[PDB]
Formats: structure tokens, sequence, C-alpha cells
């Protein structure tokens, strides 16, 4: 037979290992020749694996690179103007790669140029809460200051956005060992920990889903008319540079001014963690000077797009996509995902060569420039938005297959919960102690649901990966899965030069069994979405979560009972809509269970496909036109995290500080109306059609 | 058989006459009890005619009414402050209706209150060109002036918008006999001409497709959160009132200042048509005083929505809709349309009672509050936008079936051109001299196409009627048809109390043969759209017009050859996209002609259905978020008229006057890119799907 078991059995750990090795021997930075070379290899393959068509889709987008002959660095400068300490010009390369060409040194992508001189303030994680506390509680002024912040907890851009609106002037990001050095583990190359010379790269844009900063709304094709830099989307206005903890130590050791308010503000370095501003008297006259010469440049990028045409519904698309571009070698991010995609395509192609085709079309994508703002996936989705709107069944992401070796992690729409539960009950656990048990069993034991006994945790989609445009802008049901760490104990080498094939093969997954398990989950999800007669979505699972999210937003509002009395703020409409959704979804499920009348079947499959679509508001969220999903958006305080009912959540956020409470509570009421309406409208897509 | 001929043969002129009489005996102003009573009657039915379901959909929207105990009027006031002449408090009622209650007197809906005092300037038609000429050529200052404008040529709001931005202060609209008195025809009741006491009502909002001014984007349901009046959409900021030509004569006869620049500025009254400002010396010290006490009030409105469920594709909707609310009796506008809809439903229902159902679902709508800004159709579309997005095949409008008795008028998307040609070749001409000839033949002879021999004129859809939200916001293929006048020789009694059953029965259509012909066209279009196995759209007809529109926009730009050289303004991308659309549409038509594989058939029908949808830009047009169709929008200078490539057209408009030509031509280039991209993206929806 050609069934899912045949597809799954064909996947091999040894192939994924080969690929990973194949994809990680040289750097594949977006917009470079090496990454174009890899795109052409993958295109070739995907063709030989058996796909019907494999094309490159190219765009010309804004990228950012250091100047090769004028390197970025940070100095401590005395009152004479002498530079008495310099941060590193590069991370010490890993063993055997100390002659690899074109390792681009650590930098913050899209930093402007500048050489700002000043005094440090230490802002902990640079979280919204961290800046409130500094200013409101400690009455500390970030204005005119160079802010030094440790990485962690939230997306770095959000840190930079936070630093900007606090008035800083120049920004230094560093990796504190408290956050990136696991206790009792050796640093690379002898273990998977971050050494003091390692540095986390990463872009610091705040794009809010726009994609290429010069062409918001439209693909960056060969006739595109571009915004000027001054009008670009999401660019930071102050210089920014990242460093490792050896260099941070040398910068922090002199901090004066106020003590840290508490132990949650102290990292692990042997320094005071004083918030500043400025140094201590001996060195009160020394300053910190940044030197940033990176340039933004419009550069061609290339997605590989493979098609396996469906036998019965070729105009319905199930998409498996993940990025290919890396900061350096990409041993985990993204090649541990890309190698899994490659083996998935190989397996589908083996079935295809035997005469099989999926019911629906499967599209496979190798996205470019994800590291510079999800640019490749976003421009492609902009180009193809009408086809994806009307034909897109689901998107399964495929960035890193691993970020630990403890258990499964799944983030997805509630419409895929039942699919994931059923699939994982049929897969073998790769975990020690669970041999002969299901993946569902190991996962449920290690990552219990907060809400239900005997079920596993499944998280919300936010942003920070290539599902963003599909889910949050277009409203196509999306999911992702990977192996993860035990959150009761990022990953330390994230976006550093030390992310290598050896890191994975020696320390994370020597037998490639976790990679294989992830391939079975991602590939199995794609198989069911593309082959099941009835789409494998359960609308009742959305009804359950919508009640949870309504309870939670109401609870936030109920912190302000006087104002809700004064401004007649009622959530009755939203609960009514959720109750209606629950009722209608229950009746739809009954019809689905007990309706070869392929029209009632295409009808009901279209109702399932367009249900995620119904949560889109074509007006977007306030000042964020490309975040259109009314139930989920990336948190306005952390792009990585999903927020439920974001429009109401943001309207309530810090509302007690708003100067005009009448206007502010009016806006909460407006967001309640929009959310209640959207939930009712989505519910009504599941009613009998006439 | 139950085929189209059976449907058509069942339609009867005598029923349409009965319904018309039934719908026009009392006023049916939006938001009044009489119009709710009529809604309930139509609901009852439409149920007894055989529809599967018939419901009222109600909303609470902003309406505008005069104050019953403080009537609106205009005065000439002397230097003593004595009111020496007053305009009428009402139009003399027509014979036999001089005891009808609740005729609301002439007013401009949504006028603010005020009693502004000042001097007149006469602004011809108040067109954009009319104000350029006044200010730029004649150097006349409209600031602080009461503007008196004649109606005609463009939608009145656009006049009011134009007057506002010129700085006026108070506005008087009047009907000049040059525009509303047909030579050699008697005035009502002895002919169809406008008497000197007749007045054209009408709203003066500039909503740009928003619908209810308080709830843009969302239906005005029972939990809606409303904008404050100060933030409402489209409200005028200066008082406005309409008058007849007897009263205008008394206001114009004293005008001084500059002569009219030319004979296109002179109407037919026995006055100078002096542009002013102010009166002549004898009466230099007299002023004009407005007294406006109308109030805006949130008021419930009711649409009737009837469903005839499809036998095979119940989740595909073909909509026949037209409004029910009238200014007074609505003898032409809208009851000549509503009576045709009523007889269409009756005919479909007779087939239904015999066991027939259409292939697709037909929805029938009696819209409310169209006269106050297309409010009923727009709120309903907002409420149901997801269902209409994904399921809407076509919308056929049904306001007035007649505005003359000369020939057919059709305005529709190019996707319906072939449908209309084929249908009219099968219908009998009702015209004198064409007995035994086809409607296509009479129509083609009387209204030749400018472009092709042996074909009839078909116009572009703009706005000013209830197709607007469906076509211009949602991108559902739309059309309208009615009998019209000979444009080589509005209608005079438009929006006056004299629009009665007798007007129609005595003067426009005594045998109800033109009404019957229109019923056959509108009903025949609905029948084919709802029953044809393959949707009756020809994508090649769009390819033809897109080339015409590209040629025309390029020609406008080419008035500025130096600037196109300087700013490298190329239309190459748009012509390339149009060429591609032509090629792909030709190949799609081949596949359509020669593909009982119902999936290739649902696939290809979805490609046809979503082709109009592909011309929507989810970002809308600049500052007009609810006008989203990239090919057509209502003209920014006349809501009634459709404009092609509106985004580029508006970017080029009066560009020679822009202060920063670099920025302005940059914006033309941006609009070219958006249009080329949209045309290519629409083309690509017709490519093979995988
Ligand atoms: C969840 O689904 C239910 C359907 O089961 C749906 O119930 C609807 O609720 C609305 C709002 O409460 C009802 O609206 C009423 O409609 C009647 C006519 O049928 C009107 O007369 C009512 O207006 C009067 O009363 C109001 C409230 O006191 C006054 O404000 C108003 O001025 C009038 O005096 C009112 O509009 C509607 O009938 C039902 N529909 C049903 C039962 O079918 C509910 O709205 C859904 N939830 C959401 C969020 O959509
Ligand atoms: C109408 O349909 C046709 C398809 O039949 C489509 O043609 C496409 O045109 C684009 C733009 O001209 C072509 O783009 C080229 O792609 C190649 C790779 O295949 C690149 O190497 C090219 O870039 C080089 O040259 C450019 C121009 O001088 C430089 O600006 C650039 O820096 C590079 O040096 C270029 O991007 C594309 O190949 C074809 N596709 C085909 C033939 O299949 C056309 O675009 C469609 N019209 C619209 C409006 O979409
Ligand atoms: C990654 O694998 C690819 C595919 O096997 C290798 O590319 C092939 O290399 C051989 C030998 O140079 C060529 O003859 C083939 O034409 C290549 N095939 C392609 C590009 O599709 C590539 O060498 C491997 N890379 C590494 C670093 O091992
Ligand atoms: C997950 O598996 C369950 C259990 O088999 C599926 O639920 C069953 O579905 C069949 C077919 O509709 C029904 O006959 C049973 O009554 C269902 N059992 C239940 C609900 O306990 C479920 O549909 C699967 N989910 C998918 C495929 O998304
Ligand atoms: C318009 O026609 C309707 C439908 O025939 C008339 O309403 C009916 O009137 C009779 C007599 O009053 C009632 O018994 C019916 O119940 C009504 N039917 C309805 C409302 O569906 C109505 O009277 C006519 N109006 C005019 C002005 O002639
Ligand atoms: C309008 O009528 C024409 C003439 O019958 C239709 O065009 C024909 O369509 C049939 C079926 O696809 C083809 O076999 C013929 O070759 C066509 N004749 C032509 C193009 O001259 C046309 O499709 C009709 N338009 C509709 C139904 O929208
Ligand atoms: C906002 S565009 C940059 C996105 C980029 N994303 C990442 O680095 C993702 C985040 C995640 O999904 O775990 N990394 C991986 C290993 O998946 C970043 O955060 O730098
Ligand atoms: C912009 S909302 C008001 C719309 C209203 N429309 C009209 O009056 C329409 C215009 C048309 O489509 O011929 N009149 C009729 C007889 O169709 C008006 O212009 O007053
Ligand atoms: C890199 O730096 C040097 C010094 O400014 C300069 O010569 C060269 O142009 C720079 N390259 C850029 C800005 O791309
Ligand atoms: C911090 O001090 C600077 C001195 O230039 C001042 O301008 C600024 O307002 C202060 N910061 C805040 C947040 O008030
Ligand atoms: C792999 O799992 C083991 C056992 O729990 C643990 O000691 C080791 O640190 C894990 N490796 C990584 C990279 O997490
Ligand atoms: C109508 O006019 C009179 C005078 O202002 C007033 O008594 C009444 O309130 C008005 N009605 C309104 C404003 O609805
Ligand atoms: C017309 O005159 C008034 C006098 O108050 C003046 O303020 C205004 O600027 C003039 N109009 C224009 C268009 O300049
Ligand atoms: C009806 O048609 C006749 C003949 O052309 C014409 O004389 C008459 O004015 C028309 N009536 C109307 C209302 O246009
Ligand atoms: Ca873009
Ligand atoms: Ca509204
Ligand atoms: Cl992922
Ligand atoms: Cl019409
Ligand atoms: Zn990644
Ligand atoms: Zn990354
Ligand atoms: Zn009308
Ligand atoms: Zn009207």
């Amino acid at each position: 037979k050609h069934n899912m078991k045949a597809f799954l059995d064909e996947l091999k750990a040894e192939n994924i290992k080969k690929f990973l090795y194949n994809f990680t021997q040289i750097p594949h930075l977006a917009g470079t020749e090496q990454n174009f070379q890899l795109a052409k290899q993958i295109q070739s393959q995907w063709k030989e694996f058996g796909l019907d068509s494999v094309e490159l889709a190219h765009y010309d987008v804004l990228l950012s690179y250091p100047n090769k002959t004028h390197p970025n660095y940070i100095s401590i400068i005395n009152e004479d103007g002498n530079e008495i300490f310099n941060t590193s010009l590069f991370e010490p390369p890993p063993p055997g790669y100390e002659n690899v060409s074109d390792i681009v040194p650590p930098f913050s992508a899209f930093s402007p140029q500048g050489m700002p001189e000043g005094d440090l303030v230490y802002v902990n994680y640079a979280r919204t809460e961290d800046f409130f506390k500094l200013e409101r509680d400690m009455k500390i002024n970030c204005s005119g200051k160079i802010v030094i912040a440790r990485y962690g907890k939230v997306f770095r851009g959000n840190k930079v956005k936070n630093a900007q609106l606090a008035g800083a002037k120049g920004v230094i990001l560093y990796s504190d060992p408290a956050d990136y050095f696991a206790p009792g583990v050796k640093s690379y190359p002898d273990g998977w920990n971050l050494p003091g010379g390692g540095v986390q790269r990463g872009n610091i844009l705040n794009l809010n889903g726009a994609g290429d900063p010069l062409t918001p709304g439209y693909p960056a094709n060969e006739y595109a008319y571009r915004r000027g830099i001054a009008e670009a989307v999401g660019l930071p206005s102050i210089p920014v540079h990242p460093i490792g903890y050896y260099d941070a130590q040398k910068l922090l050791e002199k901090m004066g001014g106020s003590a840290p308010p508490d132990s949650s503000w102290r990292g692990s370095l042997k320094v005071p963690y004083n918030v500043g501003p400025g140094f201590t008297g001996n060195f009160s006259t020394q300053k910190v000077k940044m030197h940033i010469h990176s340039t933004n440049e419009v550069t061609r990028i290339y997605n590989v797009i493979g098609t396996l045409r469906g036998a019965v519904e070729p105009d319905r698309y199930v998409i498996l996509g993940g990025h290919r571009d890396s900061w350096v070698f990409g041993g985990i991010d993204p090649q541990s995902g890309a190698a899994v995609v490659h083996e998935i395509v190989r397996s589908f192609g083996t079935l295809k060569k035997e005469g099989w085709r999926p019911r629906r079309t499967i599209l496979f994508a190798s996205w470019d420039a994800a590291e510079f703002g999800l640019l490749g996936s976003t421009e492609w989705a902009e180009e193809n938005s009408r086809l994806l709107q009307e034909r897109g069944v689901a998107y399964i992401n495929a960035d890193s297959s691993i970020e630990g070796n403890y258990t499964l992690r799944v983030d997805c729409t509630p419409l895929m919960y039942s699919l994931v539960h059923n699939l994982t009950k049929e897969l073998k656990s790769p975990d020690e102690g669970f041999e002969g048990k299901s993946l569902y069993e190991s996962w449920t034991k290690k990552s219990p649901s907060p809400e239900f006994s005997g079920m596993p945790r499944i998280s919300k989609l936010g942003s920070g990966n290539d599902f963003e445009v599909f889910f949050q802008r277009l409203g196509i049901a999306s999911g992702r899965a990977r192996y993860t760490k035990n959150w009761e104990t990022g990953y330390p080498l994230y976006h550093s030069v030390y992310e290598t094939y050896e890191l994975v093969e020696k320390f994370y997954d020597p037998m490639f069994k976790y990679h294989l398990t992830v391939a079975q989950v991602r590939g199995g999800m794609v198989f069911e979405l593309a082959n099941s007669i009835v789409l494998p979505f359960d609308c009742r699972d959305y009804a359950v979560v919508l009640r949870k999210y309504a309870d939670k937003i109401y609870s936030i509002s109920m912190k302000h009972p006087q104002e809700m009395k004064t401004y007649s703020v009622s959530f009755d409409s939203l609960f009514s809509a959720v109750k209606n959704f629950t009722e209608i979804a229950s009746k739809f499920s009954e019809r689905l269970q007990d309706f070869s009348n392929p029209i009632v079947l295409r009808m009901m499959n279209d109702q399932l496909m367009f249900l995620e679509r119904a949560f889109i508001d074509p007006l977007g969220l306030p000042d964020r036109p490309f975040y259109r999903h009314v139930i989920y958006a990336p948190s306005s305080h952390n792009k990585y995290a999903g927020e439920s009912f974001p429009g109401i959540y943001d309207a309530l956020f810090d509302i007690e500080s708003k100067v005009d409470p009448s206007k502010a509570w009016g806006e909460v009421k407006r967001q309640i109306y929009v959310a209640a309406f959207t939930v009712q409208a989505a519910a009504e897509t599941l009613s009998e059609v006439a």
C-alpha cells in the first residue's frame, strides 16, 4: 500500500544526518553566493527526488552586512580619548573551521552607522516591565545613555524598541551566563555551552509582519517601487552591537549609581550589576564608545519552491516550509530543519515514483533571508496572496528540528490539536525509558497540559518564524513541531559561530533519532492534511480555547472594577459569540460525521479550510496592518510569544497610566465589539450555507 | 421543462404594474414605521411566493431628518435684519396626494445645524473643474461665502466636498431648468418635467464606501461601539439646503461681481448668472441667511433577505438586490426596481413550487436606507463579508428599472459582457420600430459601442448604488441594467415629491413593457449565473478592457513627457502584466472549453468566481480603505462615475500643480507598480493551479 505508514517508514535517520552534514560545511548567509549555490543544489535535488516542478522565486530585498574593511567594535575610552579596551573583532572559530572563509563576524543586522560616546545604564532584559521599573520605581533616566542589556526572555528588537522609546542613544547587547550557560555543562567544543567569546547574532528590526522594509504589501520584484530608507518599515534609529560575556565583563565591572533593585536583575558574572548611570569614581571620567559601520543594501534572495500536484484537489495547497539562510554554519538554525524537509521530500518522491500522488497539492519551500526578517517567506506570500487566500489549506513550518533533547514541542492552531494527538499516538517515542511506548505517552508525561489530565501541552503561535505571514496575515491554519529542552532546568549556542554539525552530532542527537521523530511528526501532519478525505481539523477545539481566552481577557479587565462600572465595559457580547461558536461548531461536527457526495464534501472541506481564514480582520490591528488574526498576534512586548485577543489585550495594557481614561476605556469597548463580531462571523461560516 | 424560457415567460407586465402601485401609495422613508411595515409585507410575501427562508436583518445606523416643528428655509435678509423673501417650506403636493401624511419636506440629509449669514458666489455645477476656474482663472475667493450651485453632472456630496475645501460657509443647491427641464415637455402633472416648486432631495455625505458613518468596517448591530459624531465618516461641516428654480430665481436675480466666464456657466433662468460675490448696488447691503435645524439620529433600518437554496452548489450565492426606502413615494426610485424584483421572486417561486431549484443559491434583498448612503446593503455586507468573500458569485443590482424609455443601459464588470450580449439576443425588443427584432438589435442600433461595430455600449460600474460594497469593497462580479433616455437630447423629477405611480403609468411606461424587458434582463442574468454549469463569465473580455485602460492611463501621463523623462516613469510593467493576462486568459478559455469531472469543474468555476476577487487590494486605495478594486473605483470627482486604474489616475490628477514634483511622480510610479502587480496576480489565478 501507499499509505501514511509507507511514507513514514521510508524516512531514515541516516539520511537526515547526511543532509545535515552536507548543508553545514560552509556559511550560507542570506544574499551571498554560497547561499544561492545551495538553493540551486536543493532545486536540483528536489527534481531528482521526484517533484513535479521546482523553481527559484527571487526578490530584491533590504539586507544588512558589516563593512569588511572597517570592522564593528566597542571601546572603553578615557578622558584623553584613548581606547583602553576593545571588544572582539570576531568569535574564536571552532576547531577545524579556523580557515573557513566568509564567516561574517557578530553584528546586529540593520543597525545604523554611528560612533556614539557616553555612559552605561544596565537595563536587565530590556523588557517592557524592566523599563517601567527603572523609570517609575527607581526614577532612572535612560535619555542620552548607552543602554547595556542582556539578551533573553523576549525578542531582541522589542528590547531595542524599548530602549529607543526610553531615549537611550547607543545599544550594547550581551549574553549573560545566567541565561546562556547551563550549570555543569562544558562550553563548546567539549559540550553544548556558550563560551565567553561566543556571540548571538540577530536582526533588530521591528517589522510587525511587513516583510522587506522597502516594499510593505507587495512583492519586491524587478519593477517594485521602493520606499526611501527614511520611510522604511521597522529600522532602528540608534546603533546596536552584540558581544559575549568576556567582553561584557570588561564593560560591566566599573558600573556605579544605584544597586540592582533585586536578585532578578543580577546575572552570573563577577560584577555588581549596578544599574548606573556611569562608572565608579576611579573611572568616573571614562566613557563607552561604539563603532558601527554596517551598511543596508538591496540584495537578491532566492526561495526554492517545489510542487507535488494533487490527484483529486490540485487547487488545494498544503505547504511545508522552512528557511535555508543561516548566520554562519546553521548546524541547528536552520539546517536541522532543512535536512528534515529534504528527507520528507525524498520520501514523498519515492511514493510518487511508484505511481502515488497525494489527494491535494503539496508545496515545499526553502525560504531565504529568514534571519533578516522572514523576508523570503513574506515576499513570496505577498506575491501569491490571492492563490494562498483561496486555496491554502495549511502551513507546517520547518525551522530547527531540535533545541534540546527532552521532549516534543508543538505550537499550532487549535484546528490541528486532534490531528497532532492522533498522529503522536501512532508514533514511537524515541526517549530513554519509553521504548515501546508512543510519542504521545512520552510527550504527555514530560510536558503535561496545564488544563487537562492525560493530555500534552500545545502552545500558541506567535512570530519569529516563517509561519508568521501565513497565519497572522493570511489566516491559513499553521503549526510547528520540534524537540525541546526541559523548561524546568533559548539554547546556549543560538546564532553563534559554534552552531555546527558537530554540535548536533556530538551533543544533541548522535543517533539522529530526535530528528527522525520530528520528521515523522512534520511529515505525518503534511501527509494527513494532504491526503485525508475530510480535512483533519476539529472546529470544536477552537470553541474550547476561545472560552479560555475570553475568561482570561475578562480577568485582566476585572483588575479595574471601578472603571468597568464607570464606562459600562461589558464582555457579554464576547461570551455570547463564544457560546454561539460552541453551539454552531457542535452542530457542524454532527453534520460532518454523517453527511461520496463530493460536493457536500468539497463544501464542508471549504468550511473547514476557511474557518482559520474567518479570524482575519481586513483592517488589521491598530497601527499593525499586517497582523490581521483577531485571536492571535505576536505579543507587542515579545515577537516570539503569541498573545490571545491582542486587540483587547493591548487596549487594557498599562491602562491605569493613560491620561484620558474615558478615551482609553472606549477603545477597550471598541476592541471587545471587534472581537465579539469576529468570533460570531467565524461561527457563522460553519452554519448551514443556505 | 424548467429552463430559462419557462422562468422568463412567467414574468408579467401586469404584475409589475400592480406591485408598483402597491409600493407607492404612501412615503417609505428610511427608519420610519411605514418603511418597516413595507419590509414586513415583502417578507410575508416572498415566503408565500415560495422562498425557503425570508428574514429581516436590522441595524441601527445614523440617519438625518428635518425638525417637524422648526422647518428648514432660506431668506434674503436686509441690512435691518428683516426677512424679505423666504424659500418654500414644502413642494406643492401632486394632485390627489395633498392630504397624504408624513411627506418629509426637501432637505439635504446629514447637513449640520446653523444659521449662516453672507453673500453668494455662483459656482456653476460645483465640479472640480468649476472651482479651479473660479480661483485659478477668475481669481475669485470662495472663503467666507455662501456658495449657490446648480445640481447636475456629478454626485452632490462631491459638490459639497468641493465647496468645503474652497472655504465657502453655507451651501444652497438648486435645480436649473437647463439641466432638469426637457425642452417642449409639460411639467408634472401634465408631463414628466420638473415644475418650479419641485426640489431634488439627497444625502450629501462623502462616505467613500464606509456605510454607516459611526461603524466603519463592522456591522451596526446591537453591541456595536460607535464613533462620536466628531469622528464620524463623511459628514459635511457647513449647512446645506436644496431649492427649486422658482426660489433660486429669487436668490440669483440680484447677483453682481464678475460675469459668467462663458455660456457653459449660464443656465436657463432669466438672470445674469453672475458669479458674484454679493448682490448689485441697489441691494449691495442685503445678505442671504440659511436656517437649518435637521438632526442626525441613530435609527433602526431593516433589510429583507430571501433565500432560494441551490440544489447542487448551495454554498455559491447569486444575489439580486435593490433598495426599498424612498425619499417620498419612490415611483421611479426605487419602487420601479423593487416591483421588478418582486415579480422576479414570484416567477422563481412558481418554478420552485413545481419541484425546480436553481443549481446555486439565489439570495434576494430589499435594502434599507440606500438613500442615506447605501447603509443597508453596506452593513449587511460588513456583517456577512466572510461568507460573501468566499461564496459570492455575482451581484445584480435592482434600483429603478427606468430613467427614460429610449433604450437599454447596462453597467457591469467585463466578466458579464458575453452573458449580457447572449441574453439580449434572445429577448424581444419592446421598442417601437423594432417589433419582432431582438433587444440586442434595438440596443445596439440606439447605443452603439464607441469601440466596435455591431456591438452595444456597456459602461463601467462606479458608485451611487447598492452594488458598491459588493463590487468595489469585496470584489464580487456585479452588474446593473435599466431602460434609459437618449443621451443626445438625470431625470427631471429625480428625488422630488412628483416621483409617483402616475408619473410612471402616464408618462414613462404605460404598458409596463420596458419594466418587463428589464425584468427579463435582470432575471435572465440571475437565472444564468445561478443555473449554468460553467459560470457564464468570459475572462478574455477583461483582457480586452485592461489593454484599453492601460492605453488610456499611459496617454494621460504622456501629457507630461519631460517629467516622465526626468523621473524615469515607465508603464512597461503594466503593459507586460496586461499582455500576460491576455495570454493566460486565452489558455484558460481553451481549458474551459474542453476539459462530468465535477472537480475540474468546481476548480475552474472557482477560478472564474475568484477572478473579480483578485482585483482587490487588501490595503485599499490611498486614504480610501473601503475602495479596494484596483481596476475600478468611483471617481474622486463624481461618485456616480466609474474610473479605471483609479490609483494611477488620482496620482496624475492635476500633478502639474504639486509643489514637490519628485514626490508626486514617485507616487505615480508606486501606483503603476501596484496596478501592474495586481493585474499579473489576477492573471496568475487563471494559470494551471499546480
Ligand atoms: C448569539 O446567537 C443568538 C441567536 O441564538 C443571537 O441572539 C440575537 O440577539 C440579538 C441581540 O440581543 C437579538 O436582537 C433583538 O432583536 C429583536 C428583533 O428580533 C429586537 O426587537 C431587539 O431590539 C429591542 O431590544 C433591545 C435590547 O433591549 C433594544 O436595544 C432595542 O432598542 C429594541 O427595543 C433586539 O435587537 C436577536 O433577536 C437575537 N437573534 C435570535 C435570538 O435569533 C446573539 O446576538 C448571538 N451573539 C452575537 C455576539 O452575535
Ligand atoms: C509577464 O510574464 C513573463 C513570463 O513569460 C515575466 O517574465 C519575467 O520577467 C522578469 C523581469 O524581466 C524576468 O526576471 C529576470 O529573471 C532572471 C532569472 O530568471 C534574472 O537573472 C534577471 O535579473 C537580471 O537582469 C535584470 C534586468 O536587466 C537586472 O535588474 C538584475 O539585476 C539581473 O542582472 C531578471 O530578474 C523573469 O525571468 C521572467 N520570467 C520568465 C521569462 O519566465 C514578466 O515578468 C511578466 N510580467 C509581469 C508584470 O509580472
Ligand atoms: C552536498 O551534496 C551535493 C549533492 O550530492 C554535492 O553536490 C554534487 O557534487 C558532485 C561532486 O562535486 C557534483 O558532480 C554534482 O553535480 C553535485 N550535485 C548537485 C550540486 O546537485 C555537494 O558537493 C555536497 N556538498 C558538500 C559540502 O559535501
Ligand atoms: C482522531 O481520532 C479520533 C478517534 O478515532 C477521531 O474521532 C472519531 O472519528 C470517527 C469518524 O468521524 C467517529 O466515528 C468517532 O465517533 C470519533 N471518535 C471520537 C470523537 O472519540 C477523530 O476524528 C480524529 N481526529 C482527526 C482525524 O482530526
Ligand atoms: C399592498 O399589497 C398587500 C398584499 O396584498 C396588502 O396587504 C394585505 O392587505 C389585506 C387587506 O388589508 C390584509 O388582510 C393582508 O393581511 C395584507 N397582507 C400582507 C401585509 O402581506 C396591502 O394592503 C397593499 N397596500 C396597498 C397600499 O394597496
Ligand atoms: C455566448 O454565446 C456564444 C455563442 O454560442 C458562446 O460561445 C460558444 O461557446 C461554445 C461552448 O463553449 C463553444 O463551443 C463555441 O465555440 C463558442 N462560440 C464562439 C466563441 O463564437 C459563449 O460561450 C456564450 N457566452 C457565455 C455563455 O457567457
Ligand atoms: C523577526 S525576524 C528574525 C527571526 C529569528 N528567529 C529565530 O531565530 C528562530 C526563533 C524560533 O522560532 O525559535 N530560531 C529558531 C532556531 O527557530 C530571530 O529571532 O532572530
Ligand atoms: C451616495 S448614497 C446616495 C445614493 C443615491 N443614488 C441614487 O439616487 C441613484 C443613482 C443611480 O444609480 O442612478 N438613483 C437611482 C434612480 O438609481 C444618490 O445619489 O443620492
Ligand atoms: C567600508 O568602509 C570604508 C571606510 O568608510 C569605505 O572605504 C568603504 O566605502 C566602506 N564600504 C561600504 C560603505 O560599503
Ligand atoms: C536624563 O537627563 C537628560 C540630560 O540631558 C535629560 O535631557 C532627560 O530629560 C533625562 N531623562 C528623562 C527620562 O527625563
Ligand atoms: C541530552 O539528554 C541528556 C539526558 O537527559 C542530558 O544529560 C544532555 O544534557 C542532553 N543534551 C542536550 C544538548 O540537551
Ligand atoms: C426641534 O426644534 C425645537 C426648537 O429647537 C426643539 O424644541 C426640539 O427639541 C427640536 N427637536 C429636535 C432637535 O429633535
Ligand atoms: C476671501 O476673503 C477672505 C476675507 O475674510 C479671506 O480671509 C480669504 O483668504 C479669501 N479667500 C481666499 C481663497 O484667499
Ligand atoms: C417616451 O418615448 C417617446 C417617443 O420617443 C417620447 O416622445 C417621450 O418623451 C418618452 N417619455 C419619457 C418619459 O421619456
Ligand atoms: Ca514586500
Ligand atoms: Ca458599519
Ligand atoms: Cl519550526
Ligand atoms: Cl440599478
Ligand atoms: Zn531559523
Ligand atoms: Zn535564526
Ligand atoms: Zn435609488
Ligand atoms: Zn435615490
